[PDB]
């Protein structure tokens, strides 16, 4: 289920970082345009009022475009901050996980234990431990029926 | 002309980068607040001082 996790969260922190990229992008083509409007004076309404006229453009354009990448980081720290918890809890489960069975013990452990989603993922140490109070309550009470048999054998 | 841009760019950057902080930030402290808010309703259900 964490695998699941972290495949649905690879996905969508690439989609975030392309958002934050493209606007970094932009923003630093936003401020190239200013080297750009100097190289074209270097080359030659005039020229340099041109030149003028768009580095005022840009420096006015920039800030609308430093607040949408802003927003952009807050998104992509959020999905990387999830991953990271992700990779985390992958990473908890993976030894315990790797230890290994048979066909046949697999077959008992499917029997009587239960099937946990994505969704409900959170919850499973709960469910881990309300299984084993589950069994533990029953071989409590089939240890005294045990005892109790014994006696009556004697 | 070209060290004051220079310099620009290194500020933008810095504040780019310290902008994570004030998120990190802003978002822990609304769940904090709606934390409390509920916290607080649940414990004003009314209760003797005994």
């Amino acid at each position: 289920l964490w695998r699941e996790k972290i495949n649905l969260l690879n996905a969508r922190l690439a989609e975030a970082q392309t958002s934050e990229e493209q606007l970094q992008s932009q923003l630093d083509l936003q401020k190239k345009v200013v080297s750009d409007c100097m190289q074209r004076y270097l080359q030659v309404d005039s020229d340099a009022s041109v030149a003028k006229a768009k580095l005022d453009e840009a420096q006015t354009i920039e800030s609308e475009l430093d607040k949408q990448l802003r927003a952009a980081n807050k998104v992509t720290n959020v999905l990387d901050t999830e991953l990271t918890l992700a990779r985390a809890a992958e990473r908890k489960a993976q030894q315990t996980a790797q230890q290994g069975m048979k066909e046949e013990e697999r077959e008992l452990c499917a029997s009587h234990f239960p099937v946990v989603t994505l969704e409900q993922l959170p919850d499973i140490r709960d469910l881990e431990r309300q299984h084993e109070r589950g069994i533990q309550h029953e071989i409590e009470r089939v240890k005294a029926e045990l005892h109790r048999l014994n006696i009556e054998l004697t």
